[PDB]
């Protein structure tokens, strides 16, 4: 039932999303192709942004005008040295399918690309300073994905207008995933010369973000870790509100699975020295269980509440964020 070009698009989706691909492919009806194409367009944009072999002077024009390449049938980019470069080399195939989408989906995807390109370009030289700047960066690379998705769901009418309307809750969905990834990936990012932890926070502990990798600094590193985890937890009430408003089963699964994965991850990272020694992962069986069970509101709430309990009873009295961590958890639990 797929055209030659759509066949190729799903192949790329599987190459670049692994799974998530199966969850996307389970989306009902018109949502499936819309989300598949949105994901590929975002992957192409992110592939440009990530590629350190592309100079800033070359990269900014590509970021600024990426949204316009969607309407340029022959546009491709042949000089990338990144893992997912096939989506850039074969962009014509993706944009062809994009232009085959209903106009209501095109409008959303183009708007999000435009906005993300501008934001990504703003952050190419600079690192993240304040907590407000952390939220801004996360909005650009992840919050806008949540906003775009929510707008696609409402436009398809498989979800209520409210989903696309409430940009704040949609933004939180994205910020929660992105902050979680940033926290978990401290060491991987360090070894790759990337710095995403906000300076207003870490500079309360060490003189350079890299100092957290030093074993004499483990206590300070964990305090900072716990502070950032506490920050991320503030998004959980919005995540619960967002999930609670979904009436489509395939949408609910698509939305809930990454969020329950993120919470399991934050729970694993909390007060955990191993964050600064390797990549803390969810144990493989457990990850598949959470995926398999993340299917209705009572079940997801029960999961989040259990993980919040595991954090709560691990909070060291001596942690400088201990009071705040307890308070957000009590807030999450009583929703
Ligand atoms: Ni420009």
């Amino acid at each position: 039932s797929l055209s030659s070009s759509l066949k190729t698009c799903y192949k790329y989706l599987n190459q670049t999303s692994r799974s998530f691909a199966a969850v996307i492919q389970a989306l009902d009806g018109e949502m499936r192709n819309a989300v598949c194409i949105f994901y590929l367009v975002l992957r192409a944009l992110d592939t440009l942004e990530d590629d350190m072999t592309i100079s800033v002077e070359k990269k900014v024009p590509l970021l600024h005008n990426f949204h316009s390449f969607l309407y340029q049938p022959d546009w491709r980019f042949m000089e990338s040295k990144e893992k997912d470069r096939q989506v850039l080399e074969d962009f014509p195939t993706i944009s062809l399918e994009f232009r085959n989408l209903a106009e209501k989906y095109q409008t959303v995807i183009a708007d999000i690309c435009r906005r993300m390109g501008i934001g990504m370009a703003e952050f190419l030289d600079k690192h993240v300073t304040s907590e407000q700047e952390w939220d801004k960066y996360c909005h650009y690379v992840a919050g806008l994905v949540g906003i775009g998705l929510s707008r696609l769901f409402s436009a398809s009418e498989f979800e209520d207008p409210l989903v696309g309307e409430d940009t704040e809750r949609a933004n939180s969905m994205g910020l929660f995933l992105q902050k979680t990834n940033i926290i978990r990936d401290y060491l991987e990012d360090q070894q790759g010369g990337r710095e995403f932890w906000p300076q207003e926070v870490w500079s309360r502990y060490v003189k350079k973000l890299g100092d957290f990798a030093k074993p004499e600094n483990i206590d300070l590193a964990v305090q900072c870790l716990n502070e950032l985890i506490t920050n991320a937890l503030h998004h959980i009430p919005d995540v619960i509100t967002y999930l609670s408003r979904l009436r489509n089963q395939s949408v609910f699964n698509f939305c809930a699975i990454p969020q329950v994965m993120a919470i399991a991850t934050l729970a694993a990272c909390y007060n955990n020295q191993q964050v600064f020694k390797g990549a803390v992962k969810i144990r493989k069986g457990q990850a598949v269980t959470l995926m398999m069970d993340a299917t209705n509101m009572p079940a997801v709430k029960a999961i989040i509440y259990q993980y919040m309990e595991e954090i709560y009873h691990r909070i060291p009295d001596s942690d400088p964020s201990s009071s705040k961590t307890r308070q957000i958890i009590s807030t999450i639990r009583t929703q």
